């Protein structure tokens, strides 16, 4: 497990440590996140499923290590998904990850009208 590749890529965004995030309704967060992960892993991690709008990791105040958990964004609701739909409970290394959109009470979404 752990397996990456250095394979020259020409995907220039910048989102690798950012506090940004997409349209109301669409959100991630990765929770149990193991030591060996990082920032930009988490970045590839997503990578896959889309193009990932966000992605970042929080530290510890008392131990400046990993939180075990990051921040990640798309840029729609409907992608957003497919990641959870999988990752949610993605048995990595010797343990799951929990993977959930921040959480939306009251979500207005402008969709077709007089139809």
């Amino acid at each position: 497990g752990s397996s990456g590749s250095s394979g020259l890529t020409q995907q220039s965004i910048g989102a690798a440590g950012s506090q940004k995030e997409g349209p109301e309704g669409a959100n991630l967060f990765i929770y149990h996140l193991p030591q060996e992960f990082g920032d930009q892993d988490l970045l590839q991690m997503f990578m896959p499923f889309g193009n990932v709008v966000s992605a970042k990791v929080f530290i510890d105040k008392q131990t400046n290590l990993s939180k075990c958990f990051g921040f990640v964004s798309y840029d729609n609701p409907v992608s957003a998904q497919a990641a959870i739909q999988s990752m949610n409970g993605f048995q990595i290394g010797m343990k799951r990850l929990k993977v959930q959109l921040k959480r939306s009470k009251n979500d207005s979404k402008s969709g077709p009208s007089s139809g």
